[PDB]
């Protein structure tokens, strides 16, 4: 709902699948408190991360598990995980979608953001 | 050097090396006009392509050839090759560096313009 | 349906809109005959250029006018378009989704193959 | 020179300059421990961040202060930064470019691992 996060594999030209992702968001405190996780779905989507009432402000860490990802295809991948930290809801609610990218030694990532 | 090509692989983490470039013009009836060409180095770079008196602005199409690279790697790519098609100034050069950062099924390109 | 344009602004984090696509198959003859074309809606995808009978194999130009996407948002962008060639459906039928990422001075394009 | 970052600004076309990069390795007990850091040069490029002898296999993380670029271009930025995580081998050196493209809303980053 707010958090979706979306991941393709650019070298199959195919969403990533059952790929974790792991979502932290920043205590006050400057510790990351662990707030949601998740695999991607056959569709490389990974919904139902979180719920507006729950994904309030916050710097929030998006962690996807890429290297498990590439591993799993027989690919040493470069990166650890693809991590994505922000600051959401700043200006009041909003929708994100993370899209992740990935080739086994680069990824991109961008996020969509929507206002309902 | 106001024209240069780097192309890196995505998957190998390296230059993409002798990968084929082709430049194009525009010409006044609209069709693209071979200009210069080349495959990059050892580096993923093409350099030499052209000089500043010859390399007026235009519109000019940069391809390359990620197709040709990815088969002799042995891996399925999807586009036939990655263009650039850019308007060469106003307002002067400029240094041109076309980065391309290749994948089986996903290209970039990013022009680093400087001067 | 079978050949989706989905294009995303980097700068802004929204879908980009009003993006004109054209689609041209390659003839022949080698030139390259007008194939559909449209524009992207406010999810930034333009569905429906075709339908699985009318997109049979061949080499298909997806141009996407980036270019005047930029220019009615004020910024004087790099490339003219993004086009996109690939041949399609050399292995059987597939659904392509052409993902364009849009920055100033940088795309990217990303296809998704799929197998219904 | 072991290690090297290279930023690109895919909005202005530019090396992205004066960009702030942490680098860190993980400690024994999980925690990133900073190793180095600098700000990227006129050409985009952070140079002399490592030595071999000191570039030991290990967990790093890059870290790209990618919000000061665009909070200093007057651009809404997305990401507090980009971080780039990976293993510094097996098997041995090998120079590593993490090249980091940037944009508002997305980045890319990459690595060029040579020799």
């Amino acid at each position: 709902c707010p958090l979706m996060v979306k991941v393709l594999d650019a070298v199959r030209g195919s969403p990533a699948i059952n790929v974790a992702v792991h979502v932290f968001r920043k205590a006050a405190d400057d510790t990351w408190e662990p707030f949601a996780s998740g695999k991607t779905s056959e569709s490389g989507e990974l919904h139902g991360l979180t719920t507006e009432e729950e994904f309030v402000e916050g710097i929030y860490k998006v962690e996807i598990d890429t290297k498990s990802y590439w591993k799993a295809l027989g690919i040493s991948p470069f990166h650890e995980h693809a991590e994505v930290v922000f600051t959401a809801n700043d200006s009041g609610p909003r929708r994100y979608t993370i899209a992740a990218l990935l080739s086994p030694y680069s990824y991109s990532t961008t996020a969509v953001v929507t206002n309902p």
